This record gives structure tokens, C-alpha cells and sequence, in this order.
């Protein structure tokens, strides 16, 4: 009974409905892949590796995880219905490195920057 990570978000599901929106294009087009190149996305362009990161209570904690890795996947294979969809999961993913972690930590200080810049992208969208 050594730990274990739990599956991770489901990144496809046939009886979703779901479109192809210029926003969504957008989403992932432009704001995905700017946020991934960025010098802090590294910890979250793949679901948390609690196992690999000796973080034990992780998913005690966090019981909606996000990470950018599974955005990524849902926008490329179309899974969701509107961009709003989108945002409430980058919204997840920081609000958990939040809830987890503390003020002044590293990997918080990490995620405020990319929150700051994935809000400055998504100020404007396409129609």
C-alpha cells in the first residue's frame, strides 16, 4: 500500500457535446501556447505527480484537479462546448495550486504569473 496518483481528468467523452468555436481556436492557439512557453509552466503541463513528488496529501486536498497537460488535450480533441468551459478549468488549476500551497511559496509565486498573463490574453477574444 504504497501511494498511488489517481486516474487522471477524462479528455475525451463521446457523449459530451461539444463545438468548434473561434474562441476555443483562440484558446488554444494563442493563449495555451503562449502560457506553455512561458519560463513557470512546467509544473502544471501535466497533471500532478504526487507520487513522484513525495506529495502524499495532494489529492487528500485537491479533489478537482486541473493541469494544463489535460487543457491542452481537451482543446486539441474538441471536448469542450464554449470557451467559458476552457477558462473554468485554467480557473481550477490555479485555484488549487492556491488552495494547496501558501502565500510566498515558489510554485504559488509561479502560478500568480501565469494567471496574470493567461487574464491579460483572454482580456480579448475573437467573436
Amino acid at each position: 500500500m504504497g501511494s498511488t496518483n489517481p486516474p487522471p481528468p477524462e479528455t475525451s467523452n463521446p457523449n459530451k457535446p461539444k463545438r468548434q468555436t473561434n474562441q476555443l481556436q483562440y484558446l488554444l492557439r494563442v493563449v495555451l501556447k503562449t502560457l506553455w512557453k512561458h519560463q513557470f509552466a512546467w509544473p502544471f503541463q501535466q497533471p500532478v505527480d504526487a507520487v513522484k513528488l513525495n506529495l502524499p496529501d495532494y489529492y487528500k486536498i485537491i479533489k478537482t484537479p486541473m493541469d494544463m497537460g489535460t487543457i491542452k488535450k481537451r482543446l486539441e480533441n474538441n471536448y469542450y462546448w464554449n470557451a467559458q468551459e476552457c477558462i473554468q478549468d485554467f480557473n481550477t488549476m490555479f485555484t488549487n495550486c492556491y488552495i494547496y500551497n501558501k502565500p510566498g511559496d515558489d510554485i504559488v509565486l509561479m502560478a500568480e504569473a501565469l494567471e496574470k498573463l493567461f487574464l491579460q490574453k483572454i482580456n480579448e477574444l475573437p467573436t
